[PDB]
């Protein structure tokens, strides 16, 4: 089991971290929600799918910055909805194709009320998302560790 994100960047069988750079859109309102759909830039396999499963969950997502400061979170994961940040581990998703697949998760944001102006700077970290790692096979236990970067400046109107 191994993942890479959208520009190639791998983590290995056994885990470790990454960076993950997303797009936000520029201007968000007050009542709407940013959109951080990771689902299109971190993807992983089952090295081993003839004899061994593997299943992942969203162990933790833990906000920073801005996204800390400013906004009310969301974050579904494989159908389901969850606080983000994150207040218990998500139940397991399948892993038993070694073709890329998703890492179904997506952040909904939207500006808490005091919010204005910038609101995300480009540049900043604003999350980090533990991916936990299991199999049918034996004890692994790994992290996946993936720290969400913004590309751009978010402007909350005012
Ligand atoms: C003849 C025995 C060959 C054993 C190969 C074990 C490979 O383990 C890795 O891939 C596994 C499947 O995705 C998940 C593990 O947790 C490791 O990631």
């Amino acid at each position: 089991f191994a993942c890479k994100t959208a520009n190639g960047t791998a983590i290995p069988i056994g885990g470790g971290s990454a960076n993950v750079y997303v797009n936000l859109a520029p201007v968000v309102n007050v009542g709407q929600n940013l959109v951080v759909d990771l689902s299109t830039q971190i993807f992983c396999h089952n090295d081993y799918p003839e004899t061994i499963t593997d299943y992942v969950t969203l162990q933790r997502g833990s906000a920073y910055g801005g996204v800390l400061s400013n906004f009310s979170g969301t974050v579904k994961y494989s159908g389901s909805s969850y606080p983000f940040p994150t207040t218990s581990e998500t139940p397991r998703v399948v892993y038993n194709s070694r073709t890329d697949k998703p890492w179904p998760v997506a952040l909904y944001l939207t500006p808490v009320s005091s919010a204005g102006g910038v609101a995300i700077k480009a540049g900043s970290l604003i999350a980090v998302l533990i991916l936990r790692q299991t199999n049918n096979y034996n004890s692994d236990d790994f992290q996946f560790v993936w720290n969400i970067y913004a590309n751009n400046d978010v402007v909350v109107p005012t």
